[PDB]
């Protein structure tokens, strides 16, 4: 599924991202914007051969299991396929645990070098939320 911005929005806000340790959520639409497009079927292969999976890009070294990063851990306690659903509740409760893990949102590469510092409210604006 491809989301519009404002459906994403309406649908993190209801699952609870909105201010989430401290994260409005234009944040969290603008990390989502850039890592996947929207797109919940997203997947990107990594140097390391983990892959990226989702609407917000979620590694498959430490938060999900796909049967093909050795070594790596599942600490979402999920299948990355998961990760893929038209329905964003694994990827956000997944990436609950990540913000939490003490390096903020700075954990999404793309919200570091495309959101941080940035008017990311801009990303909700004219949404009926």
């Amino acid at each position: 599924k491809v989301f519009g911005r404002c459906e994403l929005a309406a649908a993190m806000k209801r699952h609870g991202l909105d201010n989430y340790r401290g994260y409005s959520l234009g944040n969290w639409v603008c990390a989502a914007k850039f890592e996947s497009n929207f797109n919940t079927q997203a997947t990107n292969r990594n140097t390391d051969g983990s892959t990226d999976y989702g609407i917000l890009q979620i590694n498959s070294r430490w938060w999900c299991n796909d049967g093909r990063t050795p070594g790596s851990r599942n600490l979402c306690n999920i299948p990355c396929s998961a990760l893929l659903s038209s329905d964003i509740t694994a990827s956000v409760n997944c990436a609950k645990k990540i913000v939490s893990d003490g390096n903020g949102m700075n954990a999404w590469v793309a919200w570091r070098n495309r959101c941080k510092g940035t008017d990311v409210q801009a990303w909700i604006r004219g949404c009926r939320l």
